[PDB]
């Protein structure tokens, strides 16, 4: 299989006057490239995929592709949807516009059965010839891709090469890699990046890397080299920021932190996302003091 | 406030050859009208709102309006979205095409904060002048509209008149009506229709009424007329079917039952929804035997 692994960033999507700030987006991606990130994920959960239009979602994938061109950095395009025809549409777009692979979140809200999830991802995988990474985040979607379903899709569909797990379930991560050690397990939960990598996970799709790409990149590559002491030290050091970045729903804290660090011009969301509480704003600002934040 | 209450049906959306069967859709609504239903909800969760296009969603609202025109039955159009600009668009469409009100599910997947939910619904309520019913279903959306937020919204926005509760939390239903008895609490969970009505809830938005509209209507009207013994009697009778209709994720069982009753032509869903397992198909068929299903 072709794979997309290593340190990866679930990119925030900046807004200026309620529109996607495309110049800021490219600058942010270029900051990720220059700080050791192996791949970028445009328009995931952290990129506010829900509130982008179909056209803006596609524009952000194109900016990612264009910015990473002539570099070693890959684009794992956000392409999930709770409608299979929508997810197939995004997968085919990402393939046709030069993405290296796609991320595809499990359908949210409509709670398909395991049989339905299998057919959903099978339809997506068959529509393209690039790698497909499953994405399990039951706290957001209301459904779970079971270990059996993941393993069946990995074994049955050529391009499905692993899963981004955001479920706080290290038992499942053991279950997945003990029964199917060939898949690429990707951490979707920054606080437990090191435990997942130390069990044979092969990368992270990180929120924190938006702010601290150098630290997440170093953690991941240390762990991949089995330098566990060094990877753990960074994971332990990052714990306070990893958790405060979820004091409110992601991406409210990370955009707050990026704004506080001067990396985006305005603290702007699309409704129903909005600014953090005044208190949580201050809690984020205080935790940030303990870290060295790279500029442009 | 202007309100829409009583016995209401979350209409299934039948498909034929992968498109909305607009003739069957109108026929099903007329079966609801003739069996005492007070309002119909086109394109809710049960109507597979996630997998309809913008156009199909709008077409279904129009058919409901047209079918209920010159009748006593109201249209409470499904208009929710996890993107506020989308929910405002659907709210304005529903107002402009003659719906009596809108249902608006809490944003799914992107998990807004309580402040974000307040602003989301304020934007929706201010966009139209027809009644707005909030819709809380945390098992599907991943977020909860808190009792405080509901109440604030009810008191601050003239068009917001209540909530459809689908959270299995009768304590919350006591909380809501003890602190704000003027709101219309609507049951969105068939198995506990009677407990919610007997505490002062004023209607149901039903899945089961698709199959047994006469029974759900009678249950609601007994309860509103304070015949709690007869409303409870029907609620008890319906428990087996109310429960089997969620053996798999709604609307997979209800469409299976509608197809088994000969009320829709094909057992067709849009992916990621799919046929129930063979075992659940037979279990649904078996439970149905105990009920008398009105035809057309
Ligand atoms: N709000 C819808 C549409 C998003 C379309 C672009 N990502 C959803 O979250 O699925
Ligand atoms: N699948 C998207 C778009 C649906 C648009 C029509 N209801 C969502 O669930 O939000
Ligand atoms: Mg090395």
């Amino acid at each position: 299989k072709n794979i997309i692994i290593g340190a990866m960033t679930a990119l925030i999507t900046p807004f200026k006057n309620g529109k996607v700030d495309e110049q800021s987006y490219a600058r942010l991606i270029k900051r990720q490239i220059e700080n050791g990130i192996d791949a970028v994920v445009p328009v995931g959960t952290t990129g506010e995929s829900a509130t982008l239009t179909a056209e803006e979602h596609r524009t952000c994938i194109e900016i990612a592709v264009e910015t990473c061109k002539g570099t070693k950095v890959k684009v794992l395009a956000g392409a999930g949807s709770n409608a299979t025809h929508e997810a197939v549409g995004l997968a085919k777009f990402a393939k046709e516009h030069g993405a290296d692979g796609i991320l595809s979140v499990a359908p949210y809200y409509n709670k398909p059965t395991q049989q339905g999830l299998y057919e959903h991802y099978k339809a997506i995988a068959q529509s393209v010839d690039i790698p497909v990474l499953l994405y399990n985040v039951p706290g957001r979607t209301g459904c779970e891709i079971s270990t059996d379903t993941i393993i069946k899709l990995f074994r049955d569909c050529e391009n499905i090469y692993g899963v981004k797990e955001a479920s706080g379930n290290i038992d499942k991560c053991v279950d997945l890699l003990a029964h199917e050690p060939r898949m690429m397990l990707i951490s979707g939960e920054d606080a437990i990046n090191y435990p997942i990598l130390s069990n044979g996970g092969k990368g992270v799709i990180s929120v924190t890397s938006n702010l601290l790409p150098d630290m997440i990149s170093a953690l991941t590559h240390f762990a991949l080299d089995e330098n566990y002491k060094e990877a753990k030290k960074i994971n332990d050091e990052l714990y306070n920021i990893n958790k405060i970045l979820f004091c409110e729903s992601n991406p409210i804290p990370i955009k707050t932190a990026m704004y506080l660090a001067g990396l985006i011009e305005s603290l702007e969301f699309r409704l129903p996302l909005c600014s953090p509480s005044k208190e949580n704003f201050a809690k984020i600002e205080e935790v940030m003091k303990k870290y060295k934040i790279k500029g442009f």
